[PDB]
């Protein structure tokens, strides 16, 4: 473990997401709202998910060599299977607070993977600039997603209650500020550029992370939109 | 990628899902009915993933290769990985528009996943003879969903609007007759007997993919049986 | 094939599986309500991918070998591909039977997706020690599910109809018996400490699915808690 200079980063995010993990579980036993319990379920699943994961990439399971630019380069796969699924679930949270129609919440789930999905085609490529073609159709997808976020959503949570509105508002400027760090790390951390080593990089994917699921979560789990109205 | 004779197809298909994704991207943004941002959502996605999976195979990364019969054989597995996904989502849009009940719904899509499961594991298989008890479990899984379409869902779109009724007796004579091709290239291209060769079976899937998901498009997005009944 | 021991136990479970399937199956044709047709679709399905995937480790391909304690190790991967799709539809089955809310049955597959997916982590990881921190981190997520269906399922199964409730509480009971051996055959079965051999492993394996997916679905397709309340 220790041999990787890396590693201290990969322990405090492990810790974090489980003690994340424990605290919504612990919060969420006293609930009985039909709503609220969907909240609780998918807010807590997400810090659960991203725990098994640092802890696969602390273990040094989720780590493969990725042959470019003449030489084997440590790529942790790990976290996109982590974002394959907590992105998803981060989205669904948004759209339910909204009461989102079907159509648009599969688009959103839609985009969210090709997102995911090409940008991990791009971390396991041989060939040195073809990792930039897929890392722009993955950006592209996910400026779909901001779109769809500003220019879809947000008109829809005016129309209703002012707590969700407000609660909506909030989630949604730190989700867009937050996942557009995302394709900058990678295209100058060790996926892409190289210009900052991996240690480095390792910690800011970890605040990131923590601040995106343990802070986005403390904001929702907090609020009374989640409960509906009643007497 | 030229070093491939079959790389003009690849270029070629990546073209026309990358045109059809955008064309419907486009045609659905003046639409506001709940029902026809279902079926543009769900028919537009199916373009846009077959796009990412034909670029990996032209870019070579889509491809492995597989000992059967002494000998290397290059097999395209990106194709499944497209197909687990749009399949499903192209037999969504046909049950959403006789809205067929959730039951029948599950057994479609779980049937879908094991026709494409069974022929991924078929293609990678390495004992030669294995590789038909393979495609034929695959090829008793679409038989089952080809009685389904026929048998279950015709009498529910019967009984419909007329408009839904008609579009969708299209769809489903255009499904059968496309669908039923793809075992028959599998079975006689260099996944199965090695009759027909590679860069012909390479034309033969994207004339085949492109009819099944831009041309099955089309005709559904053109459709007024995607919109509620409104005065 | 026969060069393996515990062959002859996966052959006796795939053609189990298969003749469970074929017999759900013609059941199921005689039959028209709506929710009835979802109890079928969901429990034909289950022993129908563990068919499939019972007939990939007899042929070979569900088997890898994994380094651990200075010795190359059979490991069946294929019994998590199995369990990842089965045991979320096994658990639909109960969550269905009581009418379970949405963030109820999310949290439940949640959590089965972890428990089933730390167990595959597990079984492939090379450092010994580590396999069985993968291995708690697996049964901490099945005691949470039994703790549900206990505890959030049987008060639910009580207020409504008294046929619902007594086939829910035999199916509860039947789940958590033979979920709970699962984990004990793995921690003294050759993909844990390696006290009882590959052959009697496969055995005992063999016998909780054929019982846990036929036994399940034959208590289940026999009772009339499926059927709506009509005259
Ligand atoms: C009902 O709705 C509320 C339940 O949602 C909340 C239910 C949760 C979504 C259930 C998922 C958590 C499981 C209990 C998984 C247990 C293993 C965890 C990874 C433990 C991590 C923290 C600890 C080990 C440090
Ligand atoms: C509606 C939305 C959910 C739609 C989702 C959008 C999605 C289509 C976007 C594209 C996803 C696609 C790129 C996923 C690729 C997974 C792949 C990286 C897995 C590892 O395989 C890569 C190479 C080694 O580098 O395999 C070496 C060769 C091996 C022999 C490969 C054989 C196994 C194949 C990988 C089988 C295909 C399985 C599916 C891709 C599983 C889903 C994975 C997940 C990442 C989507
Ligand atoms: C709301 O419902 C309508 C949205 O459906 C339609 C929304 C779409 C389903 C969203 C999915 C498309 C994403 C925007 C993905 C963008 C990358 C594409 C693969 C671009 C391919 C074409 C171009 C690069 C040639
Ligand atoms: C309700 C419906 C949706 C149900 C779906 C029906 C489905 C059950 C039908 C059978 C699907 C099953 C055959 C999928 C197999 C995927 C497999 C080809 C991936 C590549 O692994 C194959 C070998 C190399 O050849 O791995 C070499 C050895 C490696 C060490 C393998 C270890 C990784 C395992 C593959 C982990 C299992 C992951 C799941 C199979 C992921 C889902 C993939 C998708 C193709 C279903
Ligand atoms: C409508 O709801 C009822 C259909 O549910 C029941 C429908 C089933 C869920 C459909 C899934 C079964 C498919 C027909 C798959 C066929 C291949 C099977 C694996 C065959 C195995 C048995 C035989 C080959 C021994
Ligand atoms: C809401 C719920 C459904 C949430 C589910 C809970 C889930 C998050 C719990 C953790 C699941 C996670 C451990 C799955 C890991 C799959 C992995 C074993 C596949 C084989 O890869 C392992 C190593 C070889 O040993 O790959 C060697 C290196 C290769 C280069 C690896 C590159 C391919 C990556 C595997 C791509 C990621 C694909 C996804 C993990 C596909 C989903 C698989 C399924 C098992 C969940
Ligand atoms: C909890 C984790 C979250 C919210 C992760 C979000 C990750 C992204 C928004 C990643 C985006 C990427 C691109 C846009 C292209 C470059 C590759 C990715 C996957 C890092
Ligand atoms: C857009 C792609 C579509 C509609 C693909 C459809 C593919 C099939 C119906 C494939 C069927 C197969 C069998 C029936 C057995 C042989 C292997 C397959 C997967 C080619
Ligand atoms: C039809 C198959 C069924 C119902 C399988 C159930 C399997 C389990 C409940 C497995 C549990 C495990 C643990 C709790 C940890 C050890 C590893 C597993 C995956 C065997
Ligand atoms: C979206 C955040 C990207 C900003 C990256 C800032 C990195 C600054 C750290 C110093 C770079 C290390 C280079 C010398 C080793
Ligand atoms: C009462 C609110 C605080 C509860 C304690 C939460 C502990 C979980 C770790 C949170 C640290 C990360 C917060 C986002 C920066
Ligand atoms: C379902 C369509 C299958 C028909 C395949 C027709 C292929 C004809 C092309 C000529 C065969 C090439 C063999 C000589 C190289
Ligand atoms: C007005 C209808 C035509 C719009 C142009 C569609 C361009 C997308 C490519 C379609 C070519 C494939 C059609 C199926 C054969
Ligand atoms: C939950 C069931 C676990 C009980 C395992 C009993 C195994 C007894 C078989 C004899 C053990 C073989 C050791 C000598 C080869
Ligand atoms: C009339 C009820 C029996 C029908 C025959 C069922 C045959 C399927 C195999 C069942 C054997 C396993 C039963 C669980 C122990
Ligand atoms: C194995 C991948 C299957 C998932 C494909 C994505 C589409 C799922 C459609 C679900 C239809 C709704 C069922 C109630
Ligand atoms: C990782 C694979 C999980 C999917 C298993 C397929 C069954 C999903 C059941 C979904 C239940 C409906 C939730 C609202
Ligand atoms: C185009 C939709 C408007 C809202 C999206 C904000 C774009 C942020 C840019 C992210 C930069 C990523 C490279
Ligand atoms: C048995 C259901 C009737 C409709 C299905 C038509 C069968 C077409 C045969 C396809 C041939 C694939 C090898
Ligand atoms: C803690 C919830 C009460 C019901 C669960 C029964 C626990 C059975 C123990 C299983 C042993 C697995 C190692
Ligand atoms: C080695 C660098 C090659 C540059 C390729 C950049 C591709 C970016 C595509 C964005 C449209
Ligand atoms: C090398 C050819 C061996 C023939 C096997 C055919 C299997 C087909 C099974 C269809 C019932
Ligand atoms: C080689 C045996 C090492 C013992 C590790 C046991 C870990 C179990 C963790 C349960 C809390
Ligand atoms: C609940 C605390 C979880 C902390 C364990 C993971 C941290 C890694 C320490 C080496
Ligand atoms: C929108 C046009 C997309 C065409 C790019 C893919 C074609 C490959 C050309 C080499
Ligand atoms: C319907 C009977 C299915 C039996 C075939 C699988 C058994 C393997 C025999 C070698
Ligand atoms: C993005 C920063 C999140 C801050 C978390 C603190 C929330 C306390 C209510
Ligand atoms: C299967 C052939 C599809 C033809 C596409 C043309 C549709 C234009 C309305
Ligand atoms: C767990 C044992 C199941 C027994 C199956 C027999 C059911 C016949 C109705
Ligand atoms: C009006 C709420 C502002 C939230 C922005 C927070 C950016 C990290
Ligand atoms: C909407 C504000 C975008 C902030 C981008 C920050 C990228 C590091
Ligand atoms: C009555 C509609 C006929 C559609 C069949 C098209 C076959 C490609
Ligand atoms: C229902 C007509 C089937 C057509 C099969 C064509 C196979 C090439
Ligand atoms: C395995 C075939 C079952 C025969 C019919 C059983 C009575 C519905
Ligand atoms: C009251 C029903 C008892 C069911 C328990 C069966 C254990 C295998
Ligand atoms: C609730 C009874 C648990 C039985 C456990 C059996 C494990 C072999």
């Amino acid at each position: 473990i220790t041999g990787r200079p890396e590693w201290i980063w990969l322990a405090l995010g492990t810790a974090l997401m489980g003690l994340g993990t424990l605290y919504f579980l612990v919060k969420g036993m006293g609930v009985s709202d039909p709503d609220a319990k969907k909240f609780y379920a998918i807010t807590t699943l997400v810090p659960a998910i991203a725990f098994t994961m640092y802890l696969s990439m602390l273990l040094g399971y989720g780590l493969t060599m990725v042959p470019f630019g003449g030489e084997q380069n440590p790529i942790y796969w790990a976290r996109y299977a982590d974002w394959l699924f907590t992105t998803p679930l981060l989205l669904l949270d948004l759209a339910l607070l909204v009461d989102a129609d079907q159509g648009t919440i599969l688009a959103l789930v839609g985009a969210d993977g090709i997102m995911i999905g090409t940008g991990l085609v791009g971390a396991l490529t041989k060939v040195y600039s073809y990792r930039f073609v897929w890392w722009a159709i993955s950006t592209a997808a996910m400026l779909y997603i901001l779109y769809v976020l500003f220019f879809g959503f947000t008109s829809k949570a005016e129309s209703m209650r002012p707590e969700v509105a407000s609660t909506f508002k909030v989630l949604r400027n730190v989700t867009v500020v937050l996942w557009s760090a995302y394709p900058v790390v990678w295209l100058i951390g060790s996926e892409g550029a190289g210009i900052v080593p991996l240690n480095i990089e390792t910690l800011l994917f970890m605040v990131l992370d923590v601040s995106a699921k343990v802070g986005f979560g403390l904001i929702l789990l907090r609020s009374r939109a989640i409960f509906g109205e009643a007497e």
